[PDB]
């Protein structure tokens, strides 16, 4: 029987017969087909993490661009409760040359419901940045934040990270004066195996988003329940298999909300995924 | 991770609306299924009738939860083959058990409808009785040669090859009586790449040309005779070890032909019913 290689979160695809060009892809994000999604709770409800359509962004973007390209001001909209099954469809519309609308949308009975938008890149000339010294990063952010203690905090404030979400080991900080986070996160061993086919697994930059609450000036603050809303732009530079640190920098926090830019670093210190203007708050 | 998915219709979604739609976005072209290079018309590679019935009857269960039947099929555009054909096979719910079927394709800027088709999924048929193959035999004691019947093919432009050669041959007996029974198999080579099929469509497409060899069709129907449609449709379990199709020409005039058509294991049990096969030159242009 012939079979065809597909995404894990993206499932089925399809490009519509019609012009102009668009991609619907059928998923299912639900907890029987992704038993590591149980992990991430809100209020000890299952939900889908705003990683998720971070990796469903940056999956799109190859098949609808011809190139890993990058991903433009992805916004989160209503909170996702998981069920066993939990339908998607991912749809990816071509307005011009190197740039296409991407759409997350759901069923609840009878009402589609909108989760995620985004604009996808595939012309932008981006250079890498470039790779940190790990040593020297760990050295300048002397004082370690536990993530136990971390993932503890999160549980005071109803978000609960089970352990496929648990991989964020420890963060360094320096003081509040300085806006960076170095942390030390890793995909959990028994999710290593389903790797191959994520441009970036989502327990992992769930872990990397995690770090931003270690920051002293986010601590702070003490705004609560802290969840992503939205990313600006992301992109990924290689294979996220090796990512063993995340260099977060604090661009913003208050009231409203934090605002950071987040990088994905092997051991060597190369940079293998940007997220630049992660958006936080309730 | 990988999914299964049927050799042509390919990869399948439910559209995010209501009522329940299907899509699926296939590959016919012959680099995908170098055995289509092996049925022409005028020395291309056209799709055969044959695989829209199989894509058809392989589409019931994933849209109404059965195997159930396929109705009213009709197949009146010949798609010309590339090493890359995509298509776009739909399936709208109507109604509990019934649904619009339909396949098309892309050239240029422009759609084509190939193919259409009603789905059914709660019509309670029964097998039709098993028959005797010896009994059959030594009622059409009148053999025609497959590849002399392929030859004839070939002076009206229809070029069947080595995956298309499946008829062996076919018994009669005079004009006068409507049926002919052909001994028809599945071609060796392709036996292993059977699986995920209802029918495979080049032992089905070889059960339709065996329709030809009656003499009623030979003594009136002269001009290129293809598939253009089948009434009802309906597999009554695996096609894999078929080896007789008994046929009965229903209509037979200058310009076509309708047939009713059983495949039969080699005991003569029946394993796929095509009732009102129609059989016409259509547009070989
Ligand atoms: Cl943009
Ligand atoms: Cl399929
Ligand atoms: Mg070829």
């Amino acid at each position: 029987v012939p079979s065809v290689s597909v995404h894990p979160l993206l499932g089925s695809h399809v490009v519509l017969p019609q012009e102009p060009e668009e991609h619907l892809w059928q998923g299912d994000v639900g907890t029987e087909a992704h038993p590591w999604l149980s992990d991430h709770r809100v209020h000890q409800v299952a939900v889908l993490p705003g990683a998720a359509y971070c990796e469903m962004a940056l999956a799109a973007v190859t098949p609808v661009l011809g190139d890993t390209g990058e991903v433009h001001d992805l916004k989160f909209h209503d909170m996702l409760l998981l069920d066993d099954a939990t339908p998607v469809w991912v749809s990816a519309a071509v307005t011009a040359p190197g740039t296409a609308e991407f759409g997350v949308e759901t069923h609840q009975s009878g009402d589609r419901t909108q989760r995620a938008t985004a604009v996808l890149r595939g012309d932008v000339d981006a250079e890498r940045p470039a790779a940190h010294s790990i040593d020297a990063l760990l050295a300048a952010h002397p004082n370690r934040v536990d993530g136990d203690e971390l993932r503890a905090g999160f549980g005071t404030v109803g978000i609960g990270h089970g352990a496929a979400f648990a991989g964020l080991s420890e963060a360094y900080v320096a003081t509040a004066a300085e806006p960076t986070v170095v942390a030390a996160v890793a995909l959990p061993g028994p999710l290593r195996s389903g790797q191959r086919g994520y441009t970036v697994h989502p327990a992992l930059l769930d872990a990397c988003f995690q770090s931003v609450i270690a920051h002293p000036e986010v601590q702070n603050i003490a705004s609560g329940m802290l969840l992503p809303l939205g990313v600006r732009r992301l992109r990924a530079y290689g294979s996220t298999r090796n990512v063993r640190y995340c260099l977060s920098r604090i661009v913003k926090a208050d009231s409203f909300g934090v605002e950071a830019d987040l990088e994905l670093l092997d051991a060597d210190g190369t940079v293998l995924l940007s997220a630049m203007g992660l958006q936080l708050g309730t």
